[PDB]
């Protein structure tokens, strides 16, 4: 990867991780 | 959450986890 | 959907749309 | 972008577009 692509992917990864974490918390919070 | 919403979010979560993992592997694979 | 689930999904959608747009712009910007 | 990065991002984009579309359909399907 180019530096620029690396940087971009790093920022994408951080955002996706945050979203995934929000979904995971919501699922975990469910009374079954 | 409704069952339907729970199910939907579960499947979304699984897909996002797979994508995040692909990005993480690509980043990790970079010679600095 | 519950109001809460609707609200959550709305915010998720907005974030994903922003990410997708960033990727699309990067791809479009490529000299082939 | 490298060819490899371009290819990767293309596939990521396709997957995200599919997910976003699923969320959008669910939201649109809601009786208010
Ligand atoms: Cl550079
Ligand atoms: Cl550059
Ligand atoms: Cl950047
Ligand atoms: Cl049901
Ligand atoms: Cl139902
Ligand atoms: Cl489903
Ligand atoms: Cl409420
Ligand atoms: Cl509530
Ligand atoms: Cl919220
Ligand atoms: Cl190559
Ligand atoms: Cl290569
Ligand atoms: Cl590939
Ligand atoms: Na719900
Ligand atoms: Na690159």
């Amino acid at each position: 990867l180019s530096p620029d692509a690396y940087r971009f992917l790093t920022e994408l990864d951080r955002q996706l991780r945050l979203l995934q974490a929000q979904i995971q918390r919501l699922l975990e919070a469910q009374s079954l």
